[PDB]
């Protein structure tokens, strides 16, 4: 047993890191809303960014993997956490999109550990 300036490969990350974004996308319908960056225009909320200061989703996580902009993979990680805190912040407790991202934060907890373990 052993509870773990160092820096990753893209190719390493991807392999160790999408499984678990991976899982998140599975969770239907909790992912749904996740999945692209949050449009207040579309949604008619233009106090959206006066509480959010910076957005995060699935879809910029995707792309951060698959273009290499990770190098440790606490900087995944964090990201993730933006994401889940953005929508704990911004929805009321008793709406789909708060529940739905408790759902999410919970499935990230449960395999996350393991993985950053092996890392
Ligand atoms: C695939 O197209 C998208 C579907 C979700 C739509 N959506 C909707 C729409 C509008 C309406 F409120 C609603 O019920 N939506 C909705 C639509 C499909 C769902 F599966 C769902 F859970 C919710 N609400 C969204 C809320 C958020 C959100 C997040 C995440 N964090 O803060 C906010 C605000 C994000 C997206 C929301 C936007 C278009």
């Amino acid at each position: 047993h052993h509870h773990h300036k160092k820096i990753f490969k893209p190719e390493e990350l991807r392999q160790a890191l999408m499984p678990t974004l991976e899982a998140l996308y599975r969770q239907d319908p909790e992912s749904l809303p996740f999945r692209q960056p949050v449009d207040p225009q579309l949604l008619g909320i233009p106090d959206y960014f006066d509480i959010v200061k910076n957005p995060m989703d699935l879809s910029t996580i995707k792309r951060k993997l698959d273009t290499g902009q990770y190098q440790e993979p606490w900087q995944y990680v964090d990201d993730v956490w933006l994401m889940f805190n953005n929508a704990w912040l911004y929805n009321r407790k008793t709406s789909r999109v708060y529940k739905f991202c408790s759902k999410l934060a919970e499935v990230f907890e449960q395999e996350i550990d393991p993985v950053m373990q092996s890392l």
